[PDB]
């Protein structure tokens, strides 16, 4: 007798529906997805020769309690046979690079001046402990990193790191919202290094991932198998999924029920879990909820072009996960991922070398805001020049895939904590049967989006 609608069929929406429907005494769950497919940015292409090309995340890092919570989900979905781990005894696990000064340079692990840093990194760690503590509520990743680590580390490492995780600009991103652990470390223990030196579910898959030290894992038919398995389960349990059915409007009525408004249809939800972009939810809210909508509309997302390239009979200069490209090296190219190093099983046959070029940054930000045309060709040449320049691959790619993802990665810029705090004070102040979830709020990683989903699910079952 209690209906919960879930908006968005991304991984957050999917996870929420999954936990809701698995409760001992489950409400009626309806999943509402605006596109033809579930899975949101998690999407995979099974090319001609049998190779997988990832269009979003290519694999997932299992480390952390969240890492472990996702491997459990995977066990529960009986996907174990299908898992492709990358084990601690491989280069794809023990090697991330930087393209700096026309060369790839290896980032250290824990073991002498390493290019492109002039001095040993031991020295920055030093002044790190002795350094004061920022007294502001928030701070940009650049400001933070620069202050505690020095100009070199900030301009190269943190700059790249923000690009690799958020496809974003570290002079924009909040250190509080982007690296909450680094931020609490510093705040709590007056020092990043200390807070780290001053510090989990279980199952067979996890024990194995702990033992073999998996640095990441993916699925054999591609990551999309995850949302695929999830959807199969929802549908089994009799959860109701509506594709190609965008939500147009939300509004409350009597008895405090929600009227979800479809194109030419409607649903009454007792509760609503929003797992769609915050900027979208914003446009769906009744003027009753202006101050919340203002908060939501303040959360924006960058775009990303993904270009997959496959080269027949080519080889890389190095073996690693991939490399990052600092903004000072290239505004448009964020990094390249060597998918074959990690997942040779997905190379097809005849097997071919696969890399994935991530395009974005200010290059693409300004093109979006221009009269210019965002052609496939434009992204193709960029990607190819990058592989040719940065990887010495001057062969024509035997295969090529180009995808522009508009507004796909939420940017947690300065003041983000406040936006969240405001949305959350409005919601509770007025006791709205609405829960928030997904990448717009408390993390963009798939691991985060899932926990995001589970927490919204749990909190919704708490209410009844
Ligand atoms: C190329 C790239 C690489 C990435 N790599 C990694 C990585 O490897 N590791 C990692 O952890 N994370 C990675 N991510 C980030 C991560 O994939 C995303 O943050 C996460 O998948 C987003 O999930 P979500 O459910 O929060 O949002 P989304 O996946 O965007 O889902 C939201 C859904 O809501 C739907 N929707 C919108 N409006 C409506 C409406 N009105 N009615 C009904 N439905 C609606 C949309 O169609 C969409 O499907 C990557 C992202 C990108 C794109
Ligand atoms: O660490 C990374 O996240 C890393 C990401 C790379 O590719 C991306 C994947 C995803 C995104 C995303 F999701 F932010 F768009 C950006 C980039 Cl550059 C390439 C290399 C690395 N790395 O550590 O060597």
């Amino acid at each position: 007798g209690r209906t919960v609608v879930v908006l968005g069929g991304g991984i957050s929406g999917l996870a929420a529906s999954y936990h809701l429907s698995r409760a001992p005494c489950p409400p009626k769950v309806v999943l509402v997805e605006s596109s033809e497919r579930l899975g949101g940015w998690i999407r995979s292409v099974r090319g001609p020769n049998g190779a997988i090309f990832e269009l979003g995340p290519g694999g997932i890092r299992p480390a952390g309690a969240l890492g472990a919570r996702t491997l459990l989900l995977v066990s529960e979905l009986g996907l174990d046979s299908e898992v492709l781990p990358v084990r601690g005894d491989h280069p794809a696990a023990q090697n991330r690079f930087l393209y700096v000064g026309g060369a790839l340079h290896a980032l250290p692990t824990g073991l002498r001046p390493s290019p492109p840093f002039s001095k040993p990194l031991f020295w920055a760690g030093l002044r790190e402990l002795t350094k004061p503590r920022g007294k502001e509520p928030d701070e940009t990743v650049h400001s933070f990193a620069q202050r505690r680590l020095g100009p070199e580390v900030a301009s190269l490492a943190m700059d790249s790191l923000c690009r690799g995780v958020f496809a974003g600009n570290s002079r924009e991103l909040s250190i509080r919202s982007c690296f909450p652990s680094l931020f609490q470390a510093e705040q709590t223990h007056r020092s990043i290094l200390l807070g780290l030196l001053l510090g989990q579910p279980d199952s067979a898959l996890i024990r194995q991932a702990l033992a073999e030290r998996w640095s990441q894992w993916s699925l054999r038919g591609g990551l999309e198998m995850l949302p695929q398995a999830l959807e199969t389960h929802l549908t089994s349990r009799g959860v109701s999924v509506l594709r190609g059915q965008p939500v147009c409007g939300l509004s409350l009525q009597a008895e405090g029920r929600w009227k979800v408004s479809l194109r030419d249809s409607s649903l009454e939800a007792d509760h609503v879990i929003s797992a769609i972009p915050a900027s979208v939810l914003s446009e769906l809210l009744p003027a009753e909820a202006a101050p919340l909508a203002r908060a939501l509309s303040a959360i924006t997302a960058v775009s990303v072009a993904v270009v997959n390239l496959q080269y027949q009979g080519a080889h890389l200069p190095v073996q690693g996960f991939g490399h990052l490209v600092p903004s000072s090296e290239d505004p448009g190219v964020l990094g390249i991922v060597y998918d074959s190093v990690a997942f040779p099983e997905q190379d097809g046959s005849p097997p071919g070398l696969r890399v994935t070029v991530m395009l974005g940054g200010s290059w693409l930000q300004t093109l979006e805001a221009s009269g210019c045309v965002l052609s496939q060709e434009l992204f193709q040449q960029r990607a190819q020049e990058a592989a040719a320049t940065q990887l010495g691959l001057k062969e024509m790619p035997s295969h090529c895939l180009v995808h522009l993802h508009k507004n796909c990665i939420p940017q947690y810029t300065l003041g983000h904590w406040q936006k969240l705090e405001s949305a959350r004070q409005f919601l509770t102040a007025h006791r709205l049967p609405l829960t928030l979830a997904g990448a717009s709020y408390e993390g963009v990683a798939v691991n985060d989006c899932i926990e995001s989903g589970r927490q919204a699910a749990v909190s919704v079952l708490g209410t009844e």
